[PDB]
């Protein structure tokens, strides 16, 4: 089997990516943010508490014939930027551009906290990290590529995200006409739990690319690039007027700049984000000041290959007996 799946940005600055998916028996179509830095597939519902709940589509287990309350089980989870949501699981059937896994466990919101209530473009959030970073509690869940691997016709899934426009989530299958060139594929750690991998080293706009390894995660469900200070201090200085800011929590810069490309290696190969990727616009509105999109991993405790890395590449997450990504240019 395989499927395949438009994923949308939610805004105008690409800040995360949506991609419905289908719950239950009929269909309830919540639009989830597919998060590879994460293990829970979790969802607003109507067990979420009312006040926090403003725009989201729900899904309603007793509406769906399939669903049946794992009893006894429940999850929380809290994102290391400061969200949070926790509450009870139910088994169900869950489709993905037509691939379809049955008894997936779909983890219901009791509470979730402000972030998610304000954004009311993401119902919830599909994992896809190692299962054994799922919360679920007393017993550990599998995530929906877990379960649908076997079935697959190669235990893979892609990512090919847009720049200001939709792109594409593949399962089972590498669509070779998505990419240019060659995918260069580079092993992976599962220690942790994350598509933890090594980049080769970086180069700024049409500087020479300076080697060091830099480890870090391949995760979906962070916007920006997180690398360490040295790199990003590297990055900052060849735009003029920029600077790091306590008071906004990170570099900013004259939203009047052109920001230079930033390469990261793979291997041998070089994946090129364009400067324009890196500009996340006004700090707040009317602002000339703009946030950029690489920060400083300092504090984080690993390097994060967020959106604006993989949104330039098509990326393969290749969940083989040992697992390993893949980079190409596109
Ligand atoms: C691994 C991600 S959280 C996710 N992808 N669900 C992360 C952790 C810590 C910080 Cl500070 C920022 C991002
Ligand atoms: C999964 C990501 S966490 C991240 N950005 N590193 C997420 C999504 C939406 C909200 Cl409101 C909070 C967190
Ligand atoms: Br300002």
């Amino acid at each position: 089997s395989t499927g395949s799946a438009t994923t949308t940005p939610i805004d105008s600055l690409d800040d995360a990516y949506i991609t419905p998916v289908q719950i239950g028996t009929p269909a309830q179509t919540l639009n989830l943010d597919f998060d590879t830095g994460s293990s829970d597939l979790w969802v607003f519902s109507s067990e979420t508490t009312a006040s926090e709940v403003d725009g989201q589509t729900i899904y309603t287990p007793s509406k769906s014939t399939t669903a049946k309350l794992l009893s006894g089980a429940t999850w929380s989870i809290s994102y290391g930027d400061g969200s949070s949501s926790s509450g009870d699981v139910y088994t169900d059937t869950v489709s993905v551009g037509g691939l379809t896994v049955t008894g997936q466990a779909v983890e219901s919101a009791k509470k979730v906290s402000s972030s998610f209530t304000e954004d009311s473009t993401i119902d919830g959030l599909l994992g896809l990290a190692f299962s054994t970073l799922n919360t679920v509690s007393p017993t550990q869940q599998k995530t929906f590529f877990d379960n649908a691997k076997a079935s697959l016709d190669s235990p893979v899934f892609t990512a090919d995200l847009g720049y200001h426009a939709p792109g594409t989530y593949n399962f089972g299958f590498i669509d070779t006409t998505a990419y240019t060139g060659s995918i260069t594929y580079t092993a992976v750690s599962t220690k942790q739990g994350f598509w933890e991998w090594t980049s080769t080293g970086y180069a700024v706009g049409s500087g020479t690319f300076k080697s060091t390894s830099i480890d870090g995660i391949a995760d979906t469900g962070t916007t920006l690039l997180y690398l360490p200070a040295t790199v990003v201090s590297a990055y900052w200085a060849q735009v003029s007027g920029a600077k790091s800011s306590s008071s906004v929590g990170g570099y900013v810069f004259p939203c009047s700049a052109t920001l230079p490309s930033f390469t990261f290696g793979v291997g041998s190969a070089r994946i090129v984000i364009p400067g324009d990727y890196i500009d996340f616009g006004p700090i707040s509105t009317g602002s000339s000041s703009c946030f950029g999109g690489i920060q400083s991993s300092a504090g984080i405790g690993i390097n994060i290959f967020g959106d604006v890395a993989l949104k330039a590449a098509f990326v393969v997450f290749n969940g083989a007996t040992t697992p390993t990504l893949g980079f190409a240019s596109k």
